[PDB]
């Protein structure tokens, strides 16, 4: 049975999708990182990370994270960060461009 | 060695500059949060943030950090980065090239 063949595997997958948060914080330093631990909790790595600091004496800041998984993993992630902070904005910053 | 009882009232904004350095890392999941952490140690927090990854298959991701801090402190943080990695890449001056 087994070992024969078994060279080649195909793994089904659900299409393919991104996802993307903002997520705001205190301008404390070590905020981002317990932002960020929570997705490796889950396990989910992010493919893009960006942070924008105000200059208008904004106490807090907003970090965007864009990240790849599953949408129930997602949604399960984002409610664990809404506990840290309300977010309101779920919608990446295509308005900002950079040049990367 | 622990120090005498006292407290620095001396200060002096003479010294001002950024600093900046790339650090690179496996692309593990929670690579980038140890990567950040040490700047917490230092209590040192980022100004501007950006990660790149490519396609080509690469098992390391280069990580742009850039913070505000003392020369001093920044070398320590730098020497504690390398610790984990060594960085070759410390924002080269791009800007300008020579040929000698
Ligand atoms: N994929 C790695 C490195 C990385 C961080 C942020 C953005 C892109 C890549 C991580 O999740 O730590
Ligand atoms: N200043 C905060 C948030 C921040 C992260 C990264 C870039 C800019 C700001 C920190 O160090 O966690």
């Amino acid at each position: 049975g087994p070992g024969n063949k078994g060279s080649s595997k195909r793994e089904a997958a659900t299409e393919s999708g991104k996802t993307a948060v903002v997520f705001s914080l205190k301008n404390e330093v070590g905020g981002l990182v317990k932002a960020l631990r929570l997705f490796q909790e889950k396990r989910v790595n992010m493919v893009h990370i960006e942070s924008r600091k105000s200059r208008r004496r904004s106490s807090e800041v907003e970090i965007f994270v864009d990240c790849e998984c599953g949408k129930t993993e997602f949604n399960e992630l984002i409610q664990l960060l809404k506990f840290q902070t309300t977010i309101v904005t779920l919608n990446p910053p295509e308005n900002i461009w950079t040049e990367e």
